[PDB]
């Protein structure tokens, strides 16, 4: 059974995988993403080495196959990073002066977003732009234009694709007593009143064993920051165990703004921690435990 034909049952948008050229074309990848999922996010060839490495030149061909297999197998579309400090390119991080930066960083959000004008459901524009501690990571956007940054960031964006939701995304906001998610919801009330268009916020879910609990509260949180959606992005969970995966289901049903939830990979072996088995399908690409929970839990 498809966890997306579920959750989109109980009234939510999408269940997502992240995934890319290089896994469609190998294993059981595309044959699963098929089935069972409704939306792809490309792992890195949005990213901005993978798109601009070197100003001004331009390259879309792991894009480019991402999007056009998505739409030749109906599926939803979303786009990033847009704007953080990995994936970085030495000649963006090299630059010191703040107009420079802003017009490399606008003609960088402004090409990217309109090639697929239209298709892309949703942009993450701003990534882990936050300290644990709740103040602005100092990466260098921060630090060469100023706070600036993350207003620009996002009037550019709306201006490129009117239709894309905009996401400013982080990770470690998996507790409503942590600093950090309490911070995110402040800064982003506040943007959203100085006119910043931040239509979600993303929580990228890296959960240890039992964290899902936590997500029952921490996604309310995120939600009264008064977005007009939130997500879980990259998620995966060390030991998948049935319990937490079935707690940030359950989380994100409970949350009226949340839209859906994307897992990070198909496969545990793929995963930038397989030994922990996180994802929900094995070695075998059989669906595990914690799939099946989660089709029980949205029957
Ligand atoms: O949710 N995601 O799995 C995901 C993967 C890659 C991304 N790059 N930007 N945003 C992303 C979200």
């Amino acid at each position: 059974q498809s966890i997306d034909q579920l959750i989109k049952a109980r009234g939510k948008v999408y269940f997502g995988v992240a995934t890319d050229q290089n896994r469609l074309t190998t294993g059981k990848n595309a044959a699963i993403i098929k089935a069972d999922f409704g939306m792809v996010w490309p792992e890195e060839s949005m990213q901005w080495d993978a798109t601009e490495p070197s100003q001004g030149n331009f390259n879309f061909a792991g894009a480019d196959y991402l999007v056009n297999w998505a739409q030749q197998n109906g599926k939803l579309i979303g786009g990033g990073m847009l704007v953080w400090h990995n994936q970085l390119p030495s000649w963006v991080s090299s630059i010191t002066d703040k107009n420079t930066l802003i017009n490399v960083m606008k003609n960088h959000i402004t090409t990217l977003m309109t090639r697929y004008k239209g298709k892309i459901r949703a942009w993450d524009v701003v990534g882990e732009a936050f300290n644990e501690d709740g103040s602005l990571r100092q990466n260098v956007f921060l630090n060469v234009i100023g706070e600036d940054y993350i207003p620009i960031a996002f009037q550019t964006a709306r201006a490129a694709d009117p239709n894309a939701k905009l996401y400013i995304m982080d990770y470690n906001l998996d507790s409503a007593s942590y600093p950090k998610t309490q911070a995110i919801v402040n800064r982003v009330k506040q943007w959203r009143a100085a006119g910043v268009p931040i239509d979600g916020i993303g929580s990228q879910m890296h959960l240890s064993a039992g964290q899902g609990a936590g997500v029952l509260q921490a996604l309310p949180l995120l939600a009264s920051a008064g977005t007009p959606e939130v997500s879980i992005l990259m998620l995966d969970v060390a030991g998948a165990s049935p319990t937490d995966y079935v707690n940030v289901v359950n989380a994100c049903l409970n949350v009226q703004s949340c839209v859906g939830i994307t897992v990070f990979g198909v496969a545990d072996p793929d995963s930038w921690r397989a030994s922990s088995t996180p994802l929900l399908f094995d070695g075998n690409f059989n669906p595990k435990p914690a799939y099946n929970a989660i089709v029980q839990n949205l029957q």
